[PDB]
C-alpha cells in the first residue's frame, strides 16, 4: 500500500507545484 | 523502513513547498 499511497502524495505535489508555478508566471 | 523515511522526507518537501508558496503568493 505504500506505493499507491507515495504515488498519490507525489502527484499532489506535483499538482501544488504546477499551481504554484502557475500562479507565479502564469497570472 | 525506506517507505517509512521516504514518506517523511516527502511530507517534509510538500511543507516546504507549501511554506515557500505562502511566502511567494500569500504575503
Amino acid at each position: 500500500e505504500y506505493e499507491q499511497r507515495l504515488k498519490v502524495l507525489e502527484r499532489e505535489v506535483q499538482q501544488c507545484s504546477r499551481v504554484l508555478g502557475w500562479v507565479a508566471e502564469a497570472l
